[PDB]
C-alpha cells in the first residue's frame, strides 16, 4: 500500500470502500478497492485477473497484505451520468450503445460461467470515448434491491446468468424513462413492485414458481400492465427486447448472446457522451 497515494473516496460498495489513487512509482491513476482473508476468495479473485474484455473494468492487481483490488480508473459512473442527464434524458442512440456494450460484456462473462449477481448504475462505468464497462464482476461468489431478479427474491439458491439479464433490463428501462423501474425498499416491497407491473407469477407463466422457498400462496394476485405504459418513449423493438429481458421464468429470459441479435440493435452506433468531469 506504500506505493499508493489515496486521492479521494469514489464510492462505498457492497464489500468495501473504493478510492481514486495514484501509484507512486508509475504515476498511474487507479481505483483502489479495500476488501471488507480465505484461500477460496484469493483463488476466486485471482481467476478474475484473466477475465479481460473491453466492456469489463480491468482488474490490474490483487494485493494481499487486508485485501486490495487495483482496477483501471474510469471517469464517471452511470448513476452520476443519469443524474446529470435527468433534464433532457440520455439520447436513445447512446442508451442503445450502452445496452449493446453491456450485453457484450455479459455474453463474455456468461460464456466463462461468471455471473455478476449485483448489476446497478453505480457499478457501470463510462469514459469520454463512448465506452461503458462492468465493475465488480465475480466479487459476489444500505443494500439496493431495485435490480434484484425475482428468483433471488423468491429464495432460489442456485440462480443463473439470467439474474444479470434481469438487472440490465431494469437499468435499460431506467435510462429510457429517467425513473427506477422497481424502487423497492424491502424484499417484499421489491417483489410486490415487480408483481404490480408484470403480474403476480403463476404456474402458467413460470412453471415451478409456486414451489420456490419463499413463495407464499397468500401473495396478492395482480394483473400484468402493458409495456406501452411501462416504457412509453421506447419503440416496439426496445419494448419487445425489454419484455424478453424481464421474463419471469429464468429459462425463458433472453440470453445476452440472443439479445445481441435482437432487431433493436440493427441500427446500433457508438455516440460520444457529453461528460462533465
Ligand atoms: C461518490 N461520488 C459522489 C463521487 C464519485 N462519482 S463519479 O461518478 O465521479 C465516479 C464513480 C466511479 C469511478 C470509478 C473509476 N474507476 C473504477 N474502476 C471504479 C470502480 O471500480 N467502482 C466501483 C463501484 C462499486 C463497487 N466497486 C467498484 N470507479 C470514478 C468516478
Amino acid at each position: 500500500m506504500e506505493n499508493f497515494q489515496k486521492v479521494e473516496k469514489i464510492g462505498e460498495g457492497t464489500y468495501g470502500v473504493v478510492y481514486k489513487a495514484r501509484n507512486k512509482l508509475t504515476g498511474e491513476v487507479v481505483a483502489l478497492k479495500k476488501i471488507r482473508v480465505p484461500s477460496t476468495a484469493i483463488r476466486e479473485i485471482s481467476l478474475l485477473k484473466e477475465l479481460n474484455h473491453p466492456n469489463i473494468v480491468k482488474l490490474l492487481d490483487v494485493i494481499h497484505t487486508k485485501l486490495y483490488l487495483v482496477f483501471e480508473f474510469l471517469h464517471q459512473d452511470l448513476k452520476k451520468f443519469m443524474d446529470a442527464s435527468a433534464l433532457t434524458g440520455i439520447p436513445l442512440p447512446l442508451i442503445k450503445s450502452y445496452l449493446f456494450q453491456l450485453l457484450q460484456g455479459l455474453a463474455f462473462c456468461h460464456s466463462h460461467r461468471v455471473l455478476h449477481r449485483d448489476l446497478k448504475p453505480q457499478n457501470l462505468l463510462i469514459n469520454t470515448e463512448g465506452a461503458i464497462k462492468l465493475a465488480d464482476f465475480g466479487l459476489a461468489r444500505v443494500v439496493t434491491l431495485w435490480y434484484r431478479a425475482p428468483e433471488i427474491l423468491l429464495g432460489c439458491k442456485y440462480y443463473s446468468t439470467a439474474v444479470d439479464i434481469w438487472s440490465l433490463g431494469c437499468i435499460f428501462a431506467e435510462m429510457v424513462t429517467r425513473r427506477a423501474l422497481f424502487p423497492g425498499d424491502s424484499e417484499i416491497d421489491q417483489l410486490f413492485r415487480i408483481f404490480r407491473t408484470l403480474g403476480t407469477p403463476d404456474e402458467v407463466v413460470w412453471p415451478g414458481v409456486t414451489s420456490m422457498p419463499d413463495y407464499k400462496p397468500s401473495f396478492p394476485k395482480w394483473a400484468r400492465q402493458d409495456f406501452s405504459k411501462v416504457v412509453p418513449p421506447l419503440d416496439e423493438d426496445g419494448r419487445s427486447l425489454l419484455s424478453q429481458m424481464l421474463h419471469y421464468d429464468p429459462n425463458k429470459r433472453i440470453s445476452a448472446k440472443a439479445a445481441l441479435a435482437h432487431p433493436f440493435f440493427q441500427d446500433v452506433t457508438k455516440p460520444v457522451p457529453h461528460l462533465r468531469l
